[PDB]
């Protein structure tokens, strides 16, 4: 079987968290074929160089799990584009762009974090477009370490403040974009997180059936989907 998960923010701060994950790796990951990670595995990442001792442990967890046969990936999210493959190495993971298509028992699927396709929130796009453009993306890691953590403090105060305004169908994915980017990646099954609304969607792409499986953040239990060669699940734990 293969794990996807999403929307951890882990943090020294929660260690419900991070105990769940752990527990996680402990029962459920070690024995999967494969984990994916798609985004926001982290509360947030300044860029490798600046791994603080708590990222560190959890990537040392990871290798653990790598190092004993399960292959794992991980994707960008909005709190941690900033992973690079010095992380990846020292996690024991493959970095995975954002859009993925993988072949699961035969299937093709898309993965995503899914914030791309929330393209109704015009100003978090036009933050993402800028955070995301290699000049931006040069500059901030080239920072002092004290000042990436002050704008990046300024950034989720921020954005705080301005999602407390923004209603449902603001910030979540635009209906119309989840066939445009299914039928051109030919899929039909998309797995996103972001948008912290544990769910499974169908939906009609040219005729056939489709699905949108949205993972669940963590803030109040766990979640997992587990997809095998004779179905899936995702289902939630406690912290
Ligand atoms: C080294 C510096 C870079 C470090 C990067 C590490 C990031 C630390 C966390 C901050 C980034 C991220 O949280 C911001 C973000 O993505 N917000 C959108 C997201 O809400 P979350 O709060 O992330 O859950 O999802 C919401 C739903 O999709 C969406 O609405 C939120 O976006 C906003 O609220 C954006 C506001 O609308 C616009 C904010 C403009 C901010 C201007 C100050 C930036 C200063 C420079 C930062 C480098």
């Amino acid at each position: 079987s293969v794990l996807f998960i999403s929307d951890l923010h882990l943090e020294a701060e929660r260690p419900d968290i991070t105990r769940a994950f752990l527990s996680f790796l402990d029962e459920r990951a070690r024995r999967a074929e494969a984990l994916y990670i798609l985004g926001d595995f982290f509360e947030a990442w300044i860029g490798d160089d600046g791994m603080d001792a708590f990222q560190r442990s959890i990537a040392q967890s990871l290798r653990q799990v790598a190092d004993g046969g399960t292959r794992i990936y991980l994707m960008h999210g909005n709190r941690d584009f900033l992973i690079g493959k010095a992380f990846c190495r020292e996690a024991g993971c493959t970095l995975l762009p954002d859009p993925s298509v993988i072949d699961l028992y035969g299937e093709p699927v898309l993965l995503m974090h899914g914030d791309s396709l929330c393209t109704r929130d015009e100003a978090y796009m036009r933050l993402r477009r800028w955070l995301r453009n290699p000049l931006t993306l040069w500059v901030l890691r080239h920072l002092p370490l004290a000042t990436r953590h002050k704008l990046a403090r300024k950034l989720r105060k921020e954005s705080r403040a301005q999602t407390r305004m923004k209603a449902v169908d603001i910030i979540d994915v635009t209906p119309e974009e989840v066939p445009r980017v299914m039928r051109g990646h030919g899929v039909r099954t998309l797995i996103h997180g972001h948008t912290h609304r544990p769910a499974e969607h169908p939906l009609d792409i040219d005729g056939q059936p489709a699905r949108r499986i949205v993972l669940g953040d963590w803030d109040r239990q766990g979640w997992a989907l587990e997809i095998d060669a004779n179905g899936h699940r995702q289902a939630p734990f406690p912290l």
